[PDB]
């Protein structure tokens, strides 16, 4: 029995408690209150744990409600005391919250929809190495989303061919290029060679345009010291931003890399590889809200937030939810956007959302309207065009959409119209204007 | 669309290929063939993005597609990846390449990576477990029986001196290991260095009065790899035989770093699988735990939590036997009744001890001894009201009795109750352990 | 002039704000309101210098002004500072922001910072005491009684060998700590490394013949942090349980550095409050010592000199009780009779042992045991002409007798003389200690 002490409905949280919102489907035969109390007891001191007042450490299931629309499915809000978590350790927060409960037998399925970090805990973490304002200042790109080119003809490329591809795509006018998430250092292309040649390309680009251009050099490595080798060498070459896969590599390695980046002034682009393994099924896993929050705490300036270019259910709203759970300082609780708790970030900076892709410039106005101009749009299409032409197309189209947005004009009814209006100053943009013709 | 080049059902996999067996339920509206080809395309190089040298030597290839027996709109897909796609010695790169972004594929509605076959040409470039079963038994000098453990409880709220006292009482009782809790790294009520000092004092005190080699899985999971290296090196300085790490929360970068450190510095590395059920519970999505057991054996770890078996009321115990043999033997045949889809040859890389934990008491002792054999650890994480040293003595008497009964020639699965109730005639601790739990099978 | 924006008497302070309670006497010619607003303006961003983004979110705000009861032209002013103004983990930045340049304000003629409330969101970003009361009692294994100490005298002019002999004679007598003098760092007559060698030899010799854990507050205050790190690391190498530091002369940068070092290396850090009276004596100017006790508990220190109480003829002992509870408990209510202006919640950060020193002899023993309780240190810095080992034995007998009398159920404040004069029947050292001092209350 757990409800006797772990279910306190008349309890109110403190401003120094960690609040966790679970969505759980219980096994046929157990009531929602018993299962919620059990979730509370398993993510903290369990039953039979005694001689001390082991009550200031117990989690407490302070709320249980039935979710509207689904049968045998509930939300459970649980409150953990602040003195259970190691300061500055995302790994400990996780292995305390989600370390044990998901394999509870008396529950058919469990999902962690949101989690509220107290300010008394947000303060301990370093946070994003730079944030949004700082990284805009470092790159000197104001009032416009940043543009990204993914070099997708990726594996069969020699290091020098990779370098020329990066150089030409950046010469067209993008701001960043991106190493694919699964290219660290492999027989066909070792890491140090790619670093050398993309650094040469970046310097050639900055020399001929005058703008600060970069490349998310992937430093995800088998060990932390090898990762540090790669990061140190990337800095030695003068690279302004590196890349990391926080879920595959881990949170220990990512926290280490973030602390190193803060101390060395390189922006840390985060790629959410392996994420769908734990957030796709609405009945089990960990919602990407929790992972975006855990990242903002651990460290990272950019974060892949996916895209909304047709997956537009109430689900799309959920995206918006977390996309300002990591850009704002205060977020009000409104379950219509999936934000279960109000989160105060204590002036910790925000991370930049990265648009999944769609090199197709027909939702670019839609993306400028959704993610705003404080975001990165990563056209993961290899810069098709017909290269430098596709790059110029993307850049000119972005500048057109943002100039139209600044003029009080709509970009959901006037999207194709403004794109066609812009396509008449350059043939490259004309070669790719709307939902077709790529 | 994809099937023309990524679906080669005639292709046979080389011995130098990486074989993945996905279990996917496709969206209503697409054939299993196109979806398997799409998985192969997205996990390896996809989208035909070959503008700029023919990358057809890097593509994965869905070389098999079959419908799973006894379920509708669900299939298995076997895909083969060239050896050249993976960085040598990097589990993280294997994961990022295989399970990078195919789980969020639209045309599939559910995807679960059920197995991977690592070619010997790739098993050979990982360090593997720091020590393995034989070396670890030699270091501890404990032969011919499973190893015993206890998770110290009260879990939280114990003063470091009290935590040390508890550890000393357990180990003095007759166990071989005590286990720091999963979520105890360093918290206001108990900082890590204090815990380490006092449990090391306890370990030495108990080794003195016993002569055996006791140990404690000192949790070194830390917010940064600098900090976990500090914790591990302070554990070595104290002369600690074994440390602990949570390989899934912490990650594989950190776990590989720690495994290399442990090999260089001669400490056994116990692995705890916290956060796993976030992945390996739903039979229709996630990553089957056997893939993670293989990836651990590659990355590094001497022990690994393998859950428990029909000792705990269980269904598919064939799957748990399968991945126990995957992390413990050297050659395993593709016996798909035991969940093993591919024949995995380990190339003399050592074995990882399975740790049986979670809802175990003295009555489960015989079953486990039959299931895991003697190359395993049994963590008895209720509290045998006589104390904790009596509970340790009871568990020790039970294990030694069951082991001598097994090596005697008895059928322990049919005579476990009898051998335990007969051994209880010479150790009141075990008698209390027997009449506490109501002989749950 | 200032009052229009910096004086918000309606504003209520957030739980994430830093509250300062100044006690100011303004110049004849300005109202208390304008002066409080001016304090708020000068300590936080002032002068309205907002040429180049509205900084009204960073301004301090004088949210309260009251006249002090029983004194003319003197007021209290409560000011609130946003959490965003202070660097996390930096006591020096807290001091530089709060008490930076408001004390030299013209319109005020006297200013005294009487208290600060640290928000939990800011207490959580400091390390705090390296160990705290519970951990330090565990390390020393001394429970249920205060700790005893002696300052070694002759203060100066002792050869390191003689210093070692003195320390050994004290500790062998039955004390728990000896204390290096305040101003003995390393001087021609006695260099530090020699002192360390010989007192370490003495500590080991006395631990041998006693079985208890003796110690010596080795003064590591040095001209540079390099040199104090050298001294601290040589003290650790010798296996010294505890070192010493003068946090006010040396500073808070150096004391925080040393506190982090002590946490990483498991030595208790005794703090001595030399140079304090330069600040916390005049009731009309300076910084009340409770602010410095809070700032120390933040920065780091296991022990802290808290002066003495009506054991020494005293007036406002309520204030000393107040800041003893400020550095020793976890939650303190705003009981302004005890000098505590704000309710301070410490968020499980450990406690700092108060050290009672200065003009104490055996007759004060009961009073102190009632005042500080048993979580405190008593430094008995005249010389019990029998020697120094007999004086140590006398102090030990007195403390144990008074502690067993307290736990027995006696009223030690009314029966201290009786219990001491009765215990003197079984220890001639204590009899000499009794008939030396003429039972000064």
């Amino acid at each position: 029995d757990y409800k006797l002490t772990y279910y306190t409905p008349d309890y109110t949280p403190k401003d120094t408690d960690l609040l966790a919102a679970f969505r759980f489907s219980p096994q046929p035969g157990v009531p929602a209150d018993e299962a919620g109390a059990a979730i509370a007891a398993e993510s903290s001191t369990g039953t039979w744990t005694l001689l001390t007042d082991m009550d200031r450490y117990k989690g407490k299931c302070y709320h249980i409600e039935p979710v509207q629309g689904e049968e045998n499915s509930y939300f459970a809000f649980i409150a953990y005391p602040l003195d259970l978590f190691e300061e500055g350790s995302v790994t400990n927060i996780l292995t305390s919250i989600v370390g044990n409960v998901f394999g509870f037998k008396a529950i058919r399925s469990l999902r962690l929809e949101d989690i509220r970090f107290p300010v008394a805990l947000v303060k301990t973490f370093q946070g994003p190495p730079h944030g949004i304002q700082v990284e805009r200042d470092l790159l000197n790109k104001y009032g416009r989303p940043m543009l990204g080119c993914t070099i997708k003809p990726k594996l069969g490329l020699s290091a020098k061919n990779y370098g020329r591809a990066v150089y030409e795509c950046l010469r067209g006018g993008l701001d960043f290029t991106k190493d694919d998430e699964n290219i660290n250092s492999q027989p066909f292309q070792r890491w140090r060679d790619r670093f050398l040649f993309v650094a040469d390309a970046i310097h050639k680009s900055q020399a001929e345009t005058g703008e600060i251009k970069g490349h998310y050099l992937n430093v995800t490595a088998p060990t932390c010291e090898e990762m540090m080798k790669r990061a140190e060498f990337a800095k030695e070459l003068g690279m302004p931003i590196i890349m990391h896969d926080f879920l595959t590599a881990g949170f220990t390695a990512n926290t280490t890399l973030a602390k190193w980046c803060r101390d060395n002034g390189v922006l840390l682009h985060i790629h959410r590889a392996m994420h769908a393994v734990i957030d796709r099924q609405r009945n089990h896993g960990i919602h990407f809200r929790v992972l975006a929050k855990c990242l903002r705490l651990s460290g990272g300036d950019h974060l892949h937030s996916g895209t909304v270019v047709g997956k537009l259910e109430g689900d799309k709203a959920s995206t918006l939810g977390f996309v300002d759970l990591m850009r704002e300082d205060h977020i009000e609780a409104d379950r219509s956007r999936g934000v279960f708790f109000t989160q105060d970030w204590a002036s910790m900076p925000g991370v930049l959302p990265v648009a999944s892709g769609g090199i197709h410039v027909w939702h670019m106005p839609a993306l400028v309207e959704i993610f705003g101009d404080d975001s990165v749009l990563q056209f993961g299409g290899g810069t098709l065009g017909h290269n430098a032409p596709g790059a110029t197309a993307n850049r000119v189209a972005l500048e057109a959409c943002v100039q139209a947005r600044n003029e009080g004009r709509d970009l959901y009814r006037e999207g194709g119209d403004i794109l066609r209006e812009a396509g008449k100053w350059s043939p490259e943009l004309a070669a790719a204007l709307d939902l077709w013709k790529e």
